[PDB]
């Protein structure tokens, strides 16, 4: 039980800073302690909400208010929720190769969906002018899987789209968001959106801990206004997640965490692709590592991706391939996660890596 | 702010033992902390699946594998998921009156849904062979909201109707089953069942905290399947929400709880029952009084319904009346919840409700 993680699903607990997630709770606990009987307000908590606006606000640039958001115990659950205040006669499309789960959720819905190839600048504004769908959802500050962080212009070519005829909409899904290398990080769709087509979502997935289980989307004021008509609408993020979620932004352990997981994200990321291309040789292809918490390597060898997933599993390497991620020859691609990567597993971990790809 | 809540949608936080609670919170991290890193198996973690399993078997009779539990961020998100394993054309019948969340979910769905009214013995077994519905939801420990208990016959007459034609379900949904008074607790029908055509559901939020967002259900083998050949599904209660309520149960400390609750539960309703009939001096029905955390109570005044409510909204105290349970004269009725109510509060609240039924 010796396990390596390449995993793409996963958050660091090394330095995560649960002592002060703990302080954070007992803090907020006995602060709104008798409200702790009641059920939450079925957007989420007013204070968490608003704290939630200020912090997206200061970094992705979203515009907004408290009252446009929805919590949220999971993308997924928001994302039903979406669809339902939708027209229900809508065409999705979403990015090819992208979030296979997502897909199928639309799918079992009823709903029809389009698959959008990628160009250079991320999902093709040219194939979704070309295919003519309703609804876009979008990965644009590290495209879900390939890493493609999309450009201002791009982001302007999406706006002008939807804004020139109605019942357009686009739902930025903005996963992956906290961290970028390199380049500096580029505003929300939503912050350039003038004419309120964009629906805002994220996560504490990445930042914090996926098995917090809050999550988030911001509704344009005519969704918003569908939202309301329903009335029967229950909160789904724990009230006590909630409120210590809150303590942790507005105490400054929020951006503490932050600037620490961000220096040791850069120098993990930089450690392994400095190995990798080491123990390769330099015979492996990196993609999509300017941001994010994974990137694609492309290899060249004979053997299938299947084949050295299988090798990786007897190998205890947790790893996964392009392929989970088609919705619809000779270079198998993999997706290599950092985040749970002990730094000290850097070395054994592209080993293991090699002897999978190579049978030795 | 001096409100006194006789909310039936809430519970104790007085006596609740949030300092055991937090302990076994910070004993569960410290123990399972690198799983934290990543997400919940998709049914919930199967070492807590396996301690509710225990638990609703040894007081409830439930019979099940805690592979056929799913976990569970609140009965509604369950409840959804279940009406997408079910035939998509299944005709529901829920209790009249009853939960109307529920059925404004059902037909916000496109279900077609009946509604079957109750008799001595709760949910008409006659109504509900004159209508021939597909699937049952009805509430057995303490109907939602009459408070009648249903009795082990006509348990058995719901079990002989589902059990007689195929494609029959009943969902028994188990909400405040946890406390009964000078009564001997029933089996659930699940335990009764010889052919497995129940969907047993149950939470945390009447004898926890109801912002802790923990239910779950027991799918039989057939739904079970159904269920895994989805695929997609993500876990939506906390990882530490399931960690801590696993240790809390392991360790006795529910147990304790129930104990504790149970007595005081009782001895509140007892007080609160004397201080009705002494202040209405008797003109007042007391029903649904013999297990859950609310009854109900009829008046005999002139006064509506809404405008006996819309008094005591300005003597702030929290109450709803019956009509808000109807899906579909001179006696108004009101559910009086106790389990937030403070046994300080019970005379100034009586005393509130006179003035506000009777206007002094
Ligand atoms: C594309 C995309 N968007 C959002 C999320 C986060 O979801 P939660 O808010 O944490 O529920 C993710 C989720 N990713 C893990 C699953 C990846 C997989 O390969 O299945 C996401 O990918
Ligand atoms: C009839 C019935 N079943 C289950 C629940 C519990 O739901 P959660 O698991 O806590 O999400 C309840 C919920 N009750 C509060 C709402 C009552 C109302 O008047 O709206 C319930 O009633």
């Amino acid at each position: 039980s010796d396990w390596i993680s390449f995993s793409h699903m996963s958050s660091d607990t090394d330095h995560f800073p649960i002592k002060s997630w703990f302080r954070c709770e007992q803090k907020a606990a006995s602060r709104s302690y008798a409200t702790l009987g009641d059920m939450s307000h079925p957007q989420g908590i007013y204070e968490v909400r608003a704290a939630i606006t200020r912090l997206i606000s200061l970094t992705r640039g979203v515009k907004c208010r408290p009252e446009q958001m929805i919590i949220g115990a999971g993308t997924q659950v928001l994302m039903q929720l979406l669809t339902e205040l939708l027209p229900k006669e809508a065409v999705y499309a979403m990015e090819e190769p992208g979030y296979r789960r997502m897909y199928q959720l639309l799918k079992n819905a009823g709903k029809q969906v389009k698959t959008i190839m990628l160009d250079e600048k991320g999902m093709s504004i040219a194939e979704i002018t070309r295919q003519q769908p309703d609804v876009l959802v979008t990965t644009p500050s590290h495209q879900f899987p390939s890493g493609t962080i999309m450009p201002v212009s791009r982001r302007i070519q999406l706006l002008n789209w939807a804004a020139e005829e109605p019942a357009r909409y686009i739902i930025e899904d903005d996963y992956d968001s906290e961290f970028t290398y390199d380049v500096e990080s580029i505003p929300a769709l939503q912050s350039l959106d003038r004419f309120q087509n964009v629906i805002y979502m994220g996560t504490f997935s990445k930042s914090l801990l996926p098995g917090l289980r809050i999550s988030y989307m911001v509704l344009p004021p005519e969704l918003l206004r569908a939202y309301k008509q329903r009335g029967y609408d229950l909160q789904t993020c724990s009230s006590l997640t909630q409120l210590t979620l809150q303590e942790f932004i507005e105490s400054g352990e929020y951006q503490k965490h932050i600037k620490k997981m961000k220096q040791h994200y850069k120098e993990k990321r930089e450690r392994l692709i400095t190995a990798l291309e080491a123990e390769f040789s330099g015979e492996v292809t990196v993609k999509g590592a300017n941001a994010g918490l994974h990137f694609v390597t492309e290899f060249d060898t004979r053997r299938t991706e299947q084949d050295i997933l299988s090798h990786a599993a007897g190998l205890q390497l947790e790893i996964f391939g392009m392929s989970r991620f088609n919705l619809k020859t000779g270079r198998p691609t993999l997706i290599i996660g950092f985040a749970r990567l002990k730094e000290e597993d850097i070395q054994e971990g592209v080993q293991r890596l090699f002897k999978a790809v190579y049978g030795h």
